């Protein structure tokens, strides 16, 4: 018993983890077999972030001007090459500690764990959710860019972020591993209009199924709803309209409490009219949807 | 900028988990150099749990009893002996992946991650704090007991929890590395009185300094309080009282935001007082108190 927000152990990405300085710039990168990705924004300075050429900045470089440290060990560059917002430099050493590892795009309402890093060395590690809007609402000061998003099933790591930026307004954007923004942004030092967020819906009533398990069940009432009059309710209170197939994957924390997700929908619409009136749900006194239905079941069953 | 409920990377704790069986009973255990740590229940049975006589049940119990698997290794048990609540069985292997290491015992109010196992293998890493009354609320299921706590300075990783029980209100508790339980509990499958707990008042301060770093600041106000003032609304409020040694510790926050620990009193005062009126603070709608100053200083400087 009990609910927290856990993250992956993070020893197989710490094993990966070096640091990448060209010219004045150090971010991390992250070494996998005989390359290693890292932001392509190490490549400015100051006066570049406003709207850099990378094509033009990536040009005055050699594979000598990238150094590439693994702590103690120095990394020889033998080719570099910009895909998208990445950078992949090829070294002449395969990393020892590769895990079995893939490259995903992760959905929008999904979850991951980060390890934040700062000069090649890991500093911490959390658990957050892809917003619906592509951000991520981080914990990143300067020197963090090319710190990964990663999931873990059984033995292999799927990285599925790379932090890139801080936004004006404080939240985070980044890349899948090929390089590619999620979401609207652009690697340059402009403000930028991140989308409407909204609430995952799917996320808080698997959240509520967790605190059923756990005990907490006070928010547990007598009514019903429909997907159409939830919807209604979703809408005024910038929730993601609740789908079949969201439904769905609730199907076996439903079995499992017994509690008919469209029952649950009810619970939850009462408490988006009605507030929490001074109470708490697993520690939380708002409507937590950071944790999708996979995570809840595995927390709740101890998957390894 | 961003606060996150961060974790401490976990790897050098992964790489000592190992399972440990004696009998039917399957949990987890620490090896480190040529020893491995894990709670004494492991030598009891089900009609052995509401009052164990360890003593006895382990007299039962020879070397070739505990087996002990690092996931492919088995380990060679040359030695079995109780400390407190804890095995330690030696081995004829050191370890190769013991990180440098010490053995603390925390005090209540302090922080730690946890790296919930299931036999021998690592599950998730959470932040937690070690209550006023010696629980902990953490996330553990049958079979997560031997699972450690712990802190890391650098290269040193201070052991200073392992998991051994869950109380009937669902709380947790354990001992230090030495086996002595934190707080009045036996390890012993008996209902058994958690003291009266405390809000940590010394680390919502230190959040409430981290969200006006972060950016959240509508909670500052145009008062200030004393210690005797602030104390009396600690003591209506159930929160511990601040002491000078506490004020000292949050000397670095209120240096680096300019704001006089007792006027931060003042808005704690003001929201213990009138609560937060539908708002939230670093994505929180309550008071948190799992971060210490030292661990909101770490965060928001990026220590490695
Ligand atoms: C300062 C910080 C804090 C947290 N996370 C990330 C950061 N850093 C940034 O946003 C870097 C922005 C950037 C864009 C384009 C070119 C370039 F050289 C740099
Ligand atoms: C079931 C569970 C869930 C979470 N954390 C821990 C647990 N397990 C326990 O409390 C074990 C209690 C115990 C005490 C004395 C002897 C004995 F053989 C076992």
């Amino acid at each position: 018993s009990g609910f927290r927000k856990m993250a992956f152990p993070s020893g197989k990405v710490e094993g990966c983890m070096v640091q990448v300085t060209c010219g004045t710039t150090t971010l991390n990168g992250l070494w996998l077999d005989d390359v290693v990705y890292c932001p392509r924004h190490v490549i400015c300075t100051s006066e570049d972030m406003l709207n850099p050429n990378y094509e033009d900045l990536l040009i005055r470089k050699s594979n000598h001007n990238f150094l590439v440290q693994a702590g103690n060990v120095q990394l020889r560059v033998i080719g570099h090459s910009m895909q998208n917002c990445v950078l992949k430099l090829k070294v002449d050493t395969a990393n020892p500690k590769t895990p079995k590892y893939k490259f995903v795009r992760i959905q929008p309402g999904q979850t991951f764990s980060v390890l934040a890093c700062y000069n090649g060395s890991p500093s911490g590690v959390y658990q957050c959710a892809m917003r619906p809007n592509f951000t991520i609402k981080g914990s990143f000061l300067n020197g963090s860019c090319g710190s990964v998003g990663f999931n873990i099933d059984y033995d292999c790591v799927s990285f599925c972020y790379m932090h890139h930026m801080e936004l004006p307004t404080g939240v985070h954007a980044g890349t899948d591993l090929e390089g590619n923004f999620y979401g609207p942004f652009v690697d340059r030092q402009t403000a930028q209009a991140a989308g409407t967020d909204t609430t995952i819906t799917v996320n808080v009533l698997a959240w509520l199924y967790a605190a059923v398990i756990n005990g907490d069940r006070w928010f547990l009432n007598r009514f019903t709803t429909t997907l159409n009059d939830f919807n209604l309710v979703a809408m005024k209170y910038n929730y993601e309209p609740l789908t079949q197939d969201h439904v769905d994957i609730l199907g076996p924390l439903s079995a499992q409490t017994g509690i008919a997700v469209l029952d649950m929908c009810a619970s939850l619409k009462e408490l988006l009219q009605n507030g929490m009136n001074g109470r708490t749900i697993l520690g939380s006194a708002l409507l937590e949807d950071e944790f999708t239905p996979f995570d809840v079941v595995r927390q709740c069953s101890g998957v390894t």
